[PDB]
């Protein structure tokens, strides 16, 4: 039921599944091997990650994978993202293939090296995520799911954005009765269901919360049936412990109540860009 896309298309017999990696809401996620899935290397094998169905998978289920394949095509490649590298669409199960990342997702990485990480990484990690937002928002994509556990860490400890199963082409008009998780999402999301590159420059004001508390859950102790009403009232987390107040007001510039006086990510790369420069 799958149509053809040629461009995409990598043959079952080159692709050998392998550990799983993790299940999640609507899917599974194995490690495995692709000979050839490098154009410019066709004889090679390398490690890949593929996203497919479960056994209990839904129809809504099988559109969301297809859905979130049909973004990563469009997004386009680059080093901060997790890249669509192939998929096997016909005569079998949906296979969504992506690059591996084996030290796996940032929040999970963070948390297993508390007392090891120093501040310059801490600064570098946050410094390639605004890239890979940056370009993302070039591309004219909103994400609408960035936070820690949705960025993966590879062998070589480069910062990828991945999950794009909320991404969107876009303003854009978010559905009542959202999915979008709540402590990373902007007041405009939230209350006039609206969506812009400077809603995901909020997430990202979360994202670095949590990069610089080593993976610490954002507003803590606060459940979720509240959290609409305090940021209504301007409520936000405060500085984490290891954290300059140069990057501390950044985090607070993120969370503008007005999106367009927050930073674009281009401004955050250029600040990003000087504070690593010197530290
Ligand atoms: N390209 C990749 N390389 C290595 N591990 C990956 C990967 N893609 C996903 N994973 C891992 O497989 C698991 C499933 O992720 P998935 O995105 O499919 O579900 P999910 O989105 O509901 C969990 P989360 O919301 O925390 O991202 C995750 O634990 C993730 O760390």
């Amino acid at each position: 039921e799958l149509p053809e896309d040629p461009k995409w298309e990598f043959p079952r017999d080159k692709l050998t599944l392998g550990k799983p990696l993790g299940e999640g809401a609507f899917g599974q996620v194995v490690m495995a091997e692709a000979v050839g899935i490098d154009k410019d290397k066709p004889k090679e094998a390398v490690t890949v990650a593929v996203k497919m169905l479960k056994d209990d998978a839904t129809e809504k289920d099988l559109s969301d994978l297809v859905s979130e394949m049909e973004m990563m095509k469009m997004i386009g490649k680059h080093k901060n993202i997790i890249n669509l590298l192939g998929a096997c669409t016909q005569d079998g199960p949906l296979y969504v293939i992506v690059e591996y990342a084996s030290k796996g997702n940032l929040r999970e990485y963070l948390r297993a090296r508390r007392p090891q990480m120093t501040f310059k990484d801490l600064v570098s990690c946050t410094y390639q995520l605004a890239r890979g937002m940056e370009y993302l928002a070039s591309q004219k994509c909103i994400h609408r799911d960035l936070a820690a556990r949705n960025v993966l860490v590879t062998e070589n400890n480069v910062m990828k954005i991945a999950d794009f199963g909320l991404a969107r082409d876009i303003y854009y008009k978010n559905t009542t009765n959202g999915r979008l998780p709540v402590k990373w999402m902007a007041p405009e999301a939230l209350f006039d269901r609206v969506y812009t590159h400077q809603s995901d420059v909020w997430s990202f004001g979360v994202l670095m919360w949590e990069i610089f508390t080593l993976g610490g859950s954002p507003y803590p102790g606060i459940p979720v049936e509240e959290l609409f009403k305090l940021l209504k009232e301007g409520h936000r987390m405060d500085k984490p412990a290891n954290c300059t107040n140069e990057l501390y007001m950044m985090m607070r510039d993120c969370w503008h109540a007005v999106p367009s006086q927050r930073p674009t990510f281009k401004q955050l790369v250029e600040d990003l860009d000087r504070i690593l420069t010197l530290t």
